[PDB]
């Protein structure tokens, strides 16, 4: 079972002593800090953090002592604040006396802003608010995986618009692959939800679970597959029967849409001779609703692809479509599906543009580049303490190197505002008491052992949408 | 609750459809893959999955049903081998038909050799092989973060011996910081428990706890922390008053080891006017048992390490040890845990020993860069099926893509054996059986839902052990 008590940095566990007595109040937030591209970040993921391990009795006796066990031997000494966690078990049956402030999520705010706030309702525990801050910055992770799924999304519509003059299928571009390349079950259950903000095509099942428990969908399952082949399936049937097992393969699945990866041995043999000769009469027959998706699986991602597809090019009919891009038959598709970051994304479709095919033609999977190959650095995620209550008074507290303008922090007590020409203002110092800059877009979502405001998977959806699906 | 019906890949559940017919046997493998960095690696974690994901009933007809429905969805349409899983549930009380053979945890292996194999062990499941690829395939995490640990391990000792002649607290050298950079909570105490393979130094609580009960030491707890401060607890006292705080925090804290970040306002100043002026009587009376530890976090890591050190040795007695390098007096250290990965460990500790400066003198902390800023791919990790019966009949089967070599797999039944030299290698084509390499290396850990074999968290940290340390 999770104990909030060993759920922090261990240096945490003595910073109940080093704050100035007499403070009652501290008042933290957490920003993507703006840096001297990802210029507007997805916020999604609190409401899973809050859910899952701040709500509710999360103080027991027993995890008071267990904790207390565990840090007299981890310190070698009493460090323990017993004291002050009682406090919270006796007067508020393990509650955390915390409220939390933070944007809607789905909400796409531009970086160096507030996203949300904490600070502790109890003057007694002044030091809970910074305990937390462990759990809750690693919220960077669903943000920033959202953020870079809906920045490919972007790149997706920009090329998929100008080569087909629309937008059709734009929601299955790009497919949860990472499920084996994350780093736990729980990482993988979380980025494959951040990932279905934006698409709806994943394999990472776990992503399906989460969604339904801590957010909820009007449709059964937030995202979807369909039937496709591995190299154990086709290399199973020995060298020589490469055909075979295609074969086999595309007849269990003559109905559905059917992948099967093709570089077992010869990548570009498959797709000239026995895609486009043995096997051709199996792939023309069959239905725009249930195509073969090719998958080549190795070499240089752009290379592979643009040769596949001539390759394809001169074995099927192809048409040239109203804006003048390449377009394959309605039974036959591409996924590129090994080596897809943002970066190469952009290369292939780019390289795709160019050779005047059809950004129609292509899917892609996405592994590692997806779910892993991020940091808490790209978005620059932090959690800083700004306003802190010392003898009855207030005052705003910041960081601010010498060496570094860009680390530093926001002073005083925070709100986040629309403009007047409908952008995003953080109001710093309590200044958005003063009411110029119209409502606080930073709601009450956890008060007191309470989750107070929740959103549906739906909801998130909507407000992470592209402009451009606006328009 | 964790359901393993769901614990996979979605194309796997399409799968067992698409084996040649009549195939009873499935039979894989798991490498870090061959491709001058990382020619070796830890093997850890493995044991960690068996027990929490693997072992006992992991089968129910609730889970099949859950799976069912999830799946109809999912695929919109009826795909998912209800047969199959209720076989497994009624023939052997949920217990999963696999045998894992697999490398000791905590061995240090060569590139390119069979870390673990798994085959079934019920003709009617060989579609499960392969299912299980997915959550065993997830060991790339904690064996990559052990070996990159390992590997800043080297960097240090190699470092610290030539300034200093020893090894002295080397096992405290590189902290662990990664709690808040890391992508969940589960993710944390498996990466914490992989530092703690080469390390005793770390925040990641979590660790701690995964280790007690997957993996066990003699010791109480496998690593350890020192009080220290953040920016909040300094800052909170208000820009003009961080003399204050800092002299609250060493004296709440003046018999244990204590840091303090100094780079708030000004790094430079704190190390000169209040550290080596208005609190220096604070600072030399404190014990060696208690040092204050001094914590820059920003600026150029290798540059505001070496003028806080050229600011605390002007300040401060400084000595020249037997090797001809500066150090600190013992109640003052310093720890660099900003930006500091592989690249930057090796860039810090070289240019201070180029001016002088002994590695006892610093201690690293690193989050990002310890336990997030990782893939799968460093070490190439990956799991491949190498041999199957069909018919009766056994293949040795392999990929081998035309556009990359590196992708290659190996063929056939592997084992896992000692060269004449000493060294590792991996056997092809059930030429282990030929016997003229010796015995297989590899022990059966897992066989019909039980554990087979598992290593005390002692065993690993001894197997993992540096070839200087020896
Ligand atoms: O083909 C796979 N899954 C089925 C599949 C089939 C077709 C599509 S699609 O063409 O987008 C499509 C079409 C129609 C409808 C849908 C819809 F969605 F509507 F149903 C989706 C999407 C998924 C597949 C294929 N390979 C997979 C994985 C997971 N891991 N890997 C492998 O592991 C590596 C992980 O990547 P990395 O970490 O190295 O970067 C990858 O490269 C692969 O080798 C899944
Ligand atoms: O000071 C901290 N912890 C206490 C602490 C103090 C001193 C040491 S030590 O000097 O190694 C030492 C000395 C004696 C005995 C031990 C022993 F071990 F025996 F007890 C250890 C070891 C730990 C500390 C300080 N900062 C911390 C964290 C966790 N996260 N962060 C923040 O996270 C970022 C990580 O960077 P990134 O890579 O994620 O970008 C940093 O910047 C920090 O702001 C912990």
């Amino acid at each position: 079972e999770f104990n909030i008590l060993l759920a922090t940095d261990s240096y945490k566990v003595t910073h109940y002593k080093q704050y100035p007595p007499n403070t009652s109040k501290v008042y933290s937030y957490f920003e993507c800090r703006e840096k001297k591209k990802y210029e507007e970040t997805v916020f999604y993921g609190l409401q899973y953090i809050l859910n899952k391990y701040l709500k509710g009795k999360v103080v027991t006796k027993e995890k008071i002592q267990e904790a207390k066990d565990v840090y007299k031997e981890h310190f070698q000494d009493d460090v323990f604040n017993e004291k002050g966690w009682n406090y919270i078990l006796e007067k508020y049956d393990g509650h955390l006396p915390i409220e939390i402030k933070a944007v809607p999520e789905g909400f796409v705010i531009p970086r160096g802003n507030v996203l949300f706030t904490v600070e502790n309702t109890d003057p007694e525990c002044y030091w809970l608010t910074n305990w937390i801050e462990t759990i809750l910055v690693q919220s960077w992770y669903p943000i920033t995986v959202a953020t870079n799924s809906r920045e490919q999304k972007k790149i997706l519509a920009k090329y998929l618009l100008e080569t087909s003059g629309n937008l059709d299928g734009l929601e299955y571009k790009l497919h949860d692959f990472g499920y084996r390349g994350v780093s736990s079950q729980e990482t993988a259950g979380i980025g494959a939800s951040a990932h279905l903000v934006n698409f709806k095509g994943t394999d990472t099942v776990a992503g399906l679970a989460l969604i339904k428990k801590y957010y909820g969908t009007k449709d059964p399952v937030p995202g979807y597959s369909v039937p496709a082949a591995e190299h154990s399936t086709i290399t199973a049937w020995g060298k020589d029967h490469e055909k075979d097992a295609f074969e086999h393969i595309v007849t269990q699945f003559s109905s559905v849409p059917v992948s099967v990866v093709s570089d077992s041995y010869d990548i570009y043999n498959a797709c000239e001779k026995i895609w486009g000769e043995d096997l051709r009469h199996l792939i023309v027959s069959r239905s725009t609703q249930a195509p073969l998706i090719i998958r080549p699986d190795s070499g240089n991602p752009l290379d592979t692809v643009l040769k596949v597809l001539e390759i394809l090019g001169k074995k099927f009919p192809v048409t040239e479509n109203s804006k003048g891009y390449k377009l394959l038959p309605p039974y036959l598709r591409v996924i590129q599906g090994d080596g897809v970051d943002i970066n190469t994304l952009q290369e292939i479709v780019e390289g795709m543009k160019q050779k005047m095919w059809s950004i129609e033609n292509i899917a892609f999977g996405s592994g590692g580049g997806l779910l892993q190959k991020l940091t808490r650095d790209l978005l620059n995620c932090s959690f800083k303490c700004s306003y802190v209550v010392t003898n009855g008074l207030g005052i705003n507290v910041f960081k601010d190197p010498v060496a570094d303008p860009n680390k530093r922090s926001k002073k005083g007590r925070l709100s986040l505002h629309r403009t007047p020409a409908g952008n995003f203002v953080t109001l710093e110092e309590g200044k958005g008491d003063l009411e110029e800059y119209g409502q606080d877009l930073l709601h009450t979502v956890f008060k007191n052992g309470k989750v107070t405001k929740s959103y549906s998977f739906d909801e998130i959806r909507k407000n992470a949408q592209l402009n451009i699906e606006l328009e």
